[PDB]
């Protein structure tokens, strides 16, 4: 399949070269999956979602996204339009307010939360789970994000938007998730991008499209922007049988565009997610 005119992210991680304008991928677009979207909530009625999305969990007095984070992080893992997997399905989890803050207490509950509640959903081709939230160190957020992962589930956390070392910040200083740092559409580090050797990959993450609140759409710009486009990939790469959620990662790094990037400081990789698809 080839969506023209796609937003630049997608056109990106099709594609070796920056520049094009073309989505190409495989018409299974991670059909069978299951993401989670660890977030402010999701707008589940925007018809970009299909009725592919639901809410599952709040720890809040509504499920209702009254923010938009979440519903355009979840709008980059699968809408139609804006989505990296057009076919997956999504659970949202909301463990941000509305203003986009959240006690860790309750951002470990919902790993937890996770981990338990995808035994009783129908996920045949695999789990992921997305994470664009962060924060100062914290060893209790990165045993969460490591027992989410052990469970069987691929967990892509963002890197953070301090333009510093990750290693300083949770859950993207865990070294067993996959923490996904942010470029720009002429292949620079996004000038907000955290770095450091705990990062795994790279994703658009600079003005990036998709869904908003009210049924609208709009472009902002943040590593939180990055990591759906690496959780729909996951989704997207296990629906085909070619990884699984305890090795997607890994595999993610191994097949990506390397060297592409600039303005990478020395000990950070070079790699850019790319689903080497092939017509
Ligand atoms: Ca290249
Ligand atoms: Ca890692």
């Amino acid at each position: 399949a080839a969506q023209t005119n796609a937003p630049w992210g997608l056109a990106r991680i099709s594609s070796t070269s920056p520049g094009t304008s073309t989505y190409y991928y495989d018409e299974s677009a991670g059909q069978g999956s299951c993401v989670y979207v660890i977030d402010t909530g999701i707008e589940a009625s925007h018809p970009e979602f299909e009725g592919r999305a639901q809410m599952v969990k709040t720890y809040y007095y509504s499920s209702r996204d009254g923010n938009g984070h979440g519903t355009h992080c979840a709008g980059t893992v699968g809408s139609r339009t804006y989505g990296v997997a057009k076919k997956t399905q999504l659970f949202g989890v909301k463990v941000l307010d509305d203003n986009g803050s959240g006690q860790y207490s309750t951002i470990i509950a919902g790993m937890d939360f996770v981990a338990s509640d995808k035994n009783n959903r129908n996920c045949p081709k695999g789990v992921v789970a997305s994470l664009s939230l962060g924060g100062g160190y914290s060893s209790s957020v990165n045993s969460a994000a490591a027992r989410l992962q052990s469970s069987g589930v691929m967990v892509a956390v963002a890197a953070g938007n301090n333009n510093a070392d990750a290693r300083n910040y949770s859950p993207a200083s865990e070294p067993s998730v996959c923490t996904v740092g942010a470029s720009d559409r002429y292949d620079r580090r996004s000038s907000f991008s955290n770095y450091g050797s705990v990062l795994d990959i790279f994703g658009p993450g600079t003005d990036i499209l998709s869904t908003w609140i009210g049924g609208s759409t709009r472009s902002i710009s943040g590593t939180s922007m990055a990591t759906p486009h690496v959780a729909g990939l996951a989704a997207y790469l296990m629906t085909l049988g070619k990884t699984t959620a305890a090795s997607a990662c890994r595999y993610i790094a191994d097949t990506a565009n390397k060297g592409d990037l600039s303005n990478i400081p020395f000990g950070t990789v070079n790699l850019l997610a790319y689903n080497n698809y092939q017509a």
